[PDB]
């Protein structure tokens, strides 16, 4: 329990002392965001610590970020850490690795194209008109609004629609049996007991894929896999689906199988359903406790699209105070925590040696929140945005979709699904504090990036 | 427990049916070589079997062969099975892979140049005199002789002297610590229930790996590792073996560790100790049944070295009769019996496809005894090395010593060893059946290539 507890020790990198079988693991009592805050404003700008018996070394300097993220990420920094038991899932491009991770991005680029998402454009635009016809009941009967709540349903309804052609209103069909699985792809939590004891207990991981044990729901994956292969064989018979572009892929490196198409069409909901539902959350708890920023925005999106003219491709990117409001809340709460990738092979990097197998670890909630960058980082300024300030952002400081050639593929949609619904939402709706909203708003001390409490928000509507 | 038992059912290659779990590991009943014979006779050129759940595929077609030994072993075909837990042998060349198996190789191929070897001879032929002195004692007393003790012996005289400068008649002091100890560098029974179990039970590998249970007896290792400190150490202070190569080797690609050194100390023992003992005592059980080719070589022997003339480097390696001999016997005898290559990734050679994660198996044993290349192959026949007949031979059917850049490193070691300890003694004695001499000799049907029981055979002196 003990044997690699020396590596940063003999390489001079300080950190946090490891005890016995459980490394750090214990700091994580206030979560990750609070130890890595702790641990770069104690050791400096890089340290190591152990989850268990793997090393992690935490890195901080912009250049050297740039050099693991972007310049030799197929070389060395290719993958993320493996974590857990993992089946068939294997073959999804967040967790493929090496060569096999290089094939499905090439696959699955063109997927992501601009000219792909202004097609969606319309299908993501009719969940947005959903979501405000949803919201004005609430706002009729003054009852407050829970947003993961009214959210949750907004990111499931485009979920099914631009990855199968499936048309729900989730939030009034809640036992739908379609809607009642993917609800159930929600992020991990790597703090909670099973993730603890496999970071303890690494080497049962083996013994649990052996059993078909897997941290993705077996029923869920089955329904999917099972739902997806009657798809494809209907269609076919009688779209611009995620699932209809993978499909159109299959026919001309070596073609993407079956079992991937489905791979990925799960890994997709699971990467875009609570992130999106979290991150917009998050916005419109800054836009209530900051009026003037609301009203801000409001009027920008009155000037761009007068009369509650429908949002598109165009008019949304148009919109840069919109801009400015997204990037400034995910500066706040960039809800990955950490990007992380696996040293492949001994290497020196811009002044230190690092040996294979560590895990190089970015923090970005640490840096986006860290004062030598940011001015009052604790404040929700948009200003920091403009075209005026924006210059002065480090690139490698500010990383909430990572970077490089292993970013998040589903940014260009993730914003502008975000977007949409926000000036849907924001055409429509004034979204204001209750007695029961928690300001100001605390963190949970789990795994996740979440509020200790869920918000809840008044919605009046601006008719 | 059959999840990749429908894989050569895909591919269209054939093989015995593989039993859940298990897969076809009931069929060694009778050892790896009469498998393998059985299945080259009933399924052809190309087969396929499951050890547990792992494939393996046998290929028999020399060019084939050539392919995975020679043209793609550094790109798709680098490293042999994992095996067990192994511990800090990890670092032993014969285990390591991919470019750390390249470096090690790099590192260790200059030890074992035919002139390391000729600066080696005046310490091995020492110890083949001391096994001549000890056979006179059994040639008087006219005890018949246990060939695997006294072969024995002589492969640890020569080992412990060539690799460590340690100096020791170990048949006379074989409670020497040294000695007691290197004496349990045995191979490994694949067959024994412990292999059998970690075979069907391969995902309970991590687990011994992380409680420090080691294949290799901790006990010896740990003995060997502060040994050799001490005569690190030393010697520094205050000799040609194999240690002194790798310490010289240490000073001027990043050198070699220490714990890397003993790793390779330890394998060199282990890789030649039991082999060349065997592969003796197979020789002169050929010899001993085969008398006139005992006596034409004990000419050719009179003849090169005249009045029992010491033999050297030069003088061994005019002997051609001598080098028929030792060959014909391990065309019989090849002790490896398998050769194994790990396929790293999806390829095609020479008309087939095989996928990444096979182990790719040359049944060397039973194509040393194909009738199709081989003549009388059951007969012990060393015409066929002879200059007129040897240019027949495929040198990749025939392969006792393996083949390309991961062959045995220490081929040319052990034939010179092995014909040094046959020169001297046939220049001194006549070996011959005893009634208790096992005729027609019997393999084992374990994991092993050995006699069923221990060859016994009455020594003469030719004085
Ligand atoms: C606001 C919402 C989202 C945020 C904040 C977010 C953030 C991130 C981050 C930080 C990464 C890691 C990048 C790195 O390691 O450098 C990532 C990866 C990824 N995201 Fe997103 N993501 C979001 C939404 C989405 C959506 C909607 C999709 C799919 C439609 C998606 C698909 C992926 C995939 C596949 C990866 C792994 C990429 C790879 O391994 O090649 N994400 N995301
Ligand atoms: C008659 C005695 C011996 C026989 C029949 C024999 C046979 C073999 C065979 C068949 C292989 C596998 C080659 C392949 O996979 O293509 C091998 C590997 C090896 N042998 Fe030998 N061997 C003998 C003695 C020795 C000795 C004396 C040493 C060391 C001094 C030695 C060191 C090694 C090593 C290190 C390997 C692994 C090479 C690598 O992985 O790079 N062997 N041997």
């Amino acid at each position: 329990g003990t044997h690699s507890h020396g590596l940063f020790k003999k390489l001079g990198i300080p950190g946090p002392t490891p005890l016995p079988f459980l490394g750090n693991i214990l700091s994580y009592h206030k979560g990750f965001c609070m130890f890595d805050m702790e641990c770069h404003k104690k050791y400096g700008k890089v340290w190591g610590f152990y989850d268990g018996q793997q090393p992690v070394l935490a890195i901080t300097d912009p250049d050297m970020i740039k050099t693991v993220l972007v310049k030799e990420c197929y070389s060395v920094f290719t993958n993320r850490r493996p974590f857990g038991p993992v089946g068939f899932m294997k073959s999804a491009i967040s967790i493929a690795e090496d060569e096999e991770w290089k094939r499905l991005r090439s696959l699955l680029s063109p997927t992501f194209t601009s000219g792909k998402l202004k097609e969606m454009v319309p299908i993501i635009a009719q969940y947005g008109d959903v979501l405000v016809r949803n919201l004005r009941r609430e706002a009729e009967t003054g009852k407050p609004v829970t947003l993961k709540d009214v959210f949750g349903a907004y990111s499931m309804d485009v979920i099914t629609s631009t990855s199968f052609g499936v048309n729900i209103d989730s939030l009034n069909n809640p036992q739908d049996p379609f809607v009642e699985n993917t609800k159930k792809l929600l992020r991990f939590d790597f703090l909670d007991p099973f993730f603890l004891s496999i970071t303890v207990f690494p080497f049962l991981i083996p013994i649990l894929e052996v059993l078909n044990i897997c941290v993705f729901p077996r029923e869920v994956t089955n329904f999917l896999r099972k739902s997806v292969k009657r798809m494809k064989e209907s269609r076919l018979e009688d779209r611009v689906d995620f699932l209809q572009l993978m499909i159109d892929s299959q026919n001309s490196h070596k073609a993407l199988s079956d079992l991937e198409l489905v791979a990925q069409s799960i890994i997709f909901i699971f990467a875009g359903y609570e992130t999106t539902s979290s991150v917009l959350s998050f916005i419109m708890y800054e836009l209530a406790t900051h009026p003037d920023v609301q009203q801000k925005l409001q009027e920008e999106i009155d000037a761009v699209l007068p009369n509650k003219a429908p949002p598109t491709y165009d008019t949304v990117l148009q919109m840069e105070y919109l801009d400015m409001v997204v990037n400034e809340t995910l500066r706040l709460f960039p809800i990955a925590m950490r990007l992380e990738r696996v040293c492949k092979k001994d290497v020196e990097i811009n002044g230190m040696f690092i040996p294979k197998g560590v895990v190089v670890m970015i923090p970005s909630y640490a840096l986006h929140r860290d004062p030598k960058y940011w001015t009052e980082p604790e404040k929700f300024l948009p200003e920091r945005f403009s075209k005026k300030n924006k210059d002065n952002i480090d690139p490698y400081i500010y990383t909430p979709f990572g970077s490089g050639p292993r970013n998040c593929i589903g940014m260009r949609f993730a914003l502008m699904n975000m977007k949409l619904a926000l000036i849907r939402v924001l055409q429509n709706f004034s979204f204001k504090p209750c007695k029961e909203t928690q300001i100001p708003l605390k963190l949970s001390l789990g795994g996740l990036l979440q509020p200790e409490k869920p918000v809840v928000l008044k919605v009046e509507s601006r008719d």
